[PDB]
């Protein structure tokens, strides 16, 4: 069952929670004065998500918040890390206030707070108002810059009285990935897709866009509202682990080119104030470059790091070659491999991507803890799926859930005790939700819920953490 595990087991003061996303559990898509995102336009489109599904409903958190509130307080967390909808604040991204918008995340906040839950809040989540996609090309262009910082400064003025424990993006990473490199995510650009793109620059322009963003929303805060408010702002970024397959120097070079190419491509900015040596030696004009005061605008622009962590890979390499570029994934120059010794690294979750490796949470930390000077991380994502169809009863007796918490758990302790700075982790999800693109066939909730009749049920992992959480 606990394994050892409990509130006296992490530091004095550990933030526990669970997060979702708006898209994935508000619904009222196209309600209460919500614009469109740039998601539910690709949701809409036929053969985008699995069983043409969408987030209309979805959890239908939007009437039902003081229920999820009242579980999650049950359950004994400590914190609800959830996002602000861009458009459903602004329907057109910039302009005109949706005060039914406001007044929903006013009641949220309050309520959470009436609980004594704290709200960690994300202002941005892959759902980009389409207007904004439209007028402007979104992320492609640097006036989001200015676009992204008038929306969070509206949100600090009208709600930082409140909360204290803010995040600009959720996992830059993969909005320049799958929806500027391989194109299968908005606004579904590459080299070869219908939409245009070039998979060899825009990923780059992306990313730089969304750290310079990052840079003058921070700035905003610092300047104009953290003296009276007191509250902190960080960036959340997904990290894999990536070990070598061998202890060949060839592999050994490869598993760190992944780091640097997926983890250090936001963290030596934010960190250090340039991009990896790597990536400048081998991507060279393709990576924008920072100008000095850009540079120093992004250097410790983040308060704490969110990580995002899931899984491991082996990875193998060979000699570093020429080639014409192609791709953000192809400039690594590594081999992915899941097998060392005739043996998967880990079984999969649901999700084909999710190998079960306990030890990459140990792996992530560690590496962060000494290679970045041991910055305030917060695991901000952490958690695994059950597949479509199950019964209610199969789907509370979530055992493997149970199993994989344990053991990331105790792995992200042992990283601690060894000294790495983690001030908090976030389940996901507190509800199983809207996948993406497996829409509602991949289950990642702690709380069951019955997308026919809405209903939520806690799971055992629910109640593992209860029981590992209580005071
Ligand atoms: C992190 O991962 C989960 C599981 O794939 C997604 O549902 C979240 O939106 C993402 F932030
Ligand atoms: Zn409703």
């Amino acid at each position: 069952w606990l394994g050892g595990l409990s509130r006296a087991a992490f530091p004095k003061r550990f933030v526990f929670g669970t997060v979702t996303s708006a898209y994935q559990v508000e619904g009222m898509a196209a309600s209460g004065g919500r614009g469109p995102s740039i998601w539910d336009a690709f949701a809409h489109t036929p053969g985008n998500v699995a069983g043409n599904q969408n987030g209309d409903v979805a959890t239908d958190q939007y009437h039902r918040y003081k229920e999820d509130v009242n579980l999650m307080k049950s359950l004994n967390f400590d914190a609800y890390r959830f996002s602000i909808s861009w458009s459903r604040i602004f329907p057109d991204g910039e302009g005109r206030v949706n005060q039914e918008g406001v007044a929903y995340y006013n009641n949220l906040i309050n309520y959470l707070l009436q609980k004594g839950i704290t709200p960690y809040v994300n202002l941005y989540h892959y759902d980009l108002p389409l207007a904004l996609e439209k007028k402007y090309g979104g992320w492609l262009n640097a006036k989001m810059a200015d676009l992204f910082t008038e929306y969070a400064d509206f949100c600090f003025k009208t709600f930082g009285n409140r909360v204290k424990h803010w995040f600009t993006f959720n996992e830059p990473r993969i909005v320049a990935l799958l929806g500027y490199d391989q194109g299968t995510n908005p606004p579904k650009r590459c080299t070869k897709c219908a939409a245009g793109g070039n998979s060899a620059t825009e990923p780059y322009i992306v990313a730089h866009n969304f750290l310079l963003s990052h840079a003058a929303a921070v700035a905003r805060y610092r300047t104009k509202y953290q003296a009276a408010q007191q509250g902190k702002v960080g960036i959340v970024l997904d990290f894999n682990w990536y070990e070598a397959l061998s202890n060949s120097t060839e592999d050994q070079a490869a598993a760190q080119r992944a780091r640097d190419f997926h983890i250090g491509w936001y963290l030596d900015p934010l960190i250090n104030g340039h991009y990896p040596q790597i990536m400048q030696d081998l991507v060279k004009d393709r990576l924008p470059k920072f100008t000095p005061e850009q540079a120093r605008l992004v250097k410790g622009s983040a308060d704490y790091i969110g990580i995002n962590q899931y899984t491991a890979s082996y990875m193998k390499g060979q000699q570093l070659m020429q080639q014409t570029p192609t791709s953000y994934s192809a400039d690594w120059q590594v081999t992915y491999v899941f097998a060392k010794n005739g043996k998967p690294i880990g079984p999969q979750a649901n999700s084909n991507w999710l190998y079960i490796v306990p030890w990459g949470m140990y792996g992530c930390v560690n590496y962060i803890k000494q290679k970045y000077g041991n910055p305030t991380v917060v695991i901000t994502e952490n958690g695994m799926d059950q597949p479509a169809n199950l019964s209610r009863d199969q789907y509370l007796r979530d055992t493997t859930r149970v199993h994989f918490y344990r053991s990331y758990l105790t792995q992200l302790k042992k990283a601690i005790d060894e000294g790495a700075n983690v001030a908090g982790y976030f389940a996901w999800s507190l509800l199983d939700n809207f996948e993406w693109l497996s829409g509602y066939t991949s289950k990642f909730g702690i709380v069951y819920v019955d997308f026919n009749t809405l209903e939520r049920h806690p799971k055992a992992s629910a109640y593992w953490f209860r029981d590992m959480l209580k005071h």
